[PDB]
């Protein structure tokens, strides 16, 4: 089916937000993020696709799993943090929209080498 790539552009990429409470909720369903499962945790970046590939290219950090692979980014960013809500149950998944700005970290592969993971958020 889809790539790695285009994988993390479902999972992790929002350019069009700059949201409400409903948010995450709305998200992680339209994205199918909780197709199988409620995904315990998810980070949507509102940043535009050109600037996170560049992350690629920017500060080499280690990885959470202990790969080299990974890169954190210079500036910080407009991100959302979804994370599941004690009452939420499947098929009904509840989620806890967070925004913030801070600097991600995502793990890059390929060629041409781009963002496949997102590790963190710091």
């Amino acid at each position: 089916k889809e790539t790695a790539a285009a994988k993390f552009e479902r999972q992790h990429m929002d350019s069009s937000t700059s949201s409400s409470s409903n948010y995450c909720n709305q998200m992680m369903k339209s994205r199918n993020l909780t197709k199988d499962r409620c995904k315990p945790v998810n980070t949507f970046v509102h940043e535009s696709l050109a600037d996170v590939q560049a992350v690629c290219s920017q500060k080499n950090v280690a990885c959470k799993n202990g790969q080299t692979n990974c890169y954190q980014s210079y500036s910080t960013m407009s991100i959302t943090d979804c994370r599941e809500t004690g009452s939420s149950k499947y098929p009904n998944c509840a989620y806890k929209t967070t925004q913030a700005n801070k600097h991600i970290i995502v793990a890059c592969e390929g060629n041409p080498y781009v963002p496949v993971h997102f590790d963190a958020s710091v």
